[PDB]
């Protein structure tokens, strides 16, 4: 009987969704089944997935963000800084789809991942706010460092996505595009320059995961996290996150130790692990 992806209607998940599952995996449950209840503006648009030019069909929708990726391409590479990058790519079994925020070369030319956390009131970050924001950085660097290496195609985001290609794209896609020098012909056709620009353009792995925090009014920096990122760690989370959502294993809620984040969570008077763990 229905997997979580099927009984919620998911043709892929974000990256955020994975993060706030390691805030809490039932909560994570309960905002997609219970979803009535629940700034970077690029990812908050991505959420609730609405799209930079008129949005009427998903292949538009792609279409738009594969335009966008062919512009921020040669920009990080010749100016060195681009904001709100998309990515997307097959994590074990499923699609994962997230926006960075910050990418740039170091004076030593290193390439530079930059997670800005502002905060309303000046106080340093939790432990576990910052285990959450660890994990979705290292994912950012996870998808980015298969998609600039060949392991993301074409026919993986079709599969999931369920993208016609013989469906044209709409004017106000060919409009936008057009107004950037670059004529599309198919959707077929733009994922396929996608590709060839993500692995032929020099674009090297991330080498360097920046974590900041600050205070909104008084600009005060709360701390800075330098993640080190272990790849075997980080897709052996992914597989156990994963396994749930493919319908392997029941979900769980927060360790005992943890227990003081259902004091502020939505569904606590739900929650059947909040009564036995
Ligand atoms: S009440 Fe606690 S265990 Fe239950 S979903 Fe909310 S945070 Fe998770």
């Amino acid at each position: 009987i229905l997997s979580p992806m099927e009984r919620f209607h998911l043709k892929y998940l974000y990256v955020t969704d994975l993060a706030t599952q390691n805030w809490c995996e039932l909560q994570t449950a309960y905002g997609k089944e219970l979803p009535g209840f629940l700034i970077h503006l690029a990812r908050e648009l991505e959420l609730h997935d609405l799209v930079t030019v008129p949005v009427t069909t998903k292949e538009d929708a792609w279409a738009i963000k594969f335009l966008n990726i062919l512009l921020l391409i040669p920009t990080l590479q010749s100016e060195g800084h681009i904001r709100e990058f998309p990515v997307f790519g097959e994590v074990e079994g499923v699609l994962l789809v997230g926006v960075i925020d910050e990418l740039h070369y170091t004076a030593k030319g290193e390439l530079e991942l930059a997670e800005l956390k502002t905060r309303r009131r000046p106080m340093l970050p939790l432990e576990a706010q910052k285990k959450k924001d660890c994990f979705q950085v290292s994912l950012y660097k996870y998808i980015f460092d298969a998609m600039v290496q060949g392991k993301v195609t074409p026919a993986s985001l079709i599969h999931h996505t369920k993208l016609c290609l013989e469906k044209p794209l709409g004017p106000s896609v060919l409009r936008h595009a057009q107004q950037g020098g670059f004529s599309v012909k198919s959707l077929g056709d733009l994922m396929e320059l996608v590709f060839l620009s993500l692995t032929l353009s020099d674009l090297p792995v991330i080498d360097i995961l920046k974590i900041e925090y600050i205070h909104q009014e008084t600009a005060t920096v709360l701390g800075t996290e330098i993640v080190a990122f272990k790849e075997k760690e980080v897709r052996a989370k992914v597989q156990h996150y994963m396994a749930y959502w493919m319908g392997h294993r029941e979900p769980q809620g927060v360790d005992v130790e943890e227990a003081w984040k259902c004091r502020t969570c939505t569904y606590a008077d739900i929650c059947e692990w909040r009564k036995g763990s």
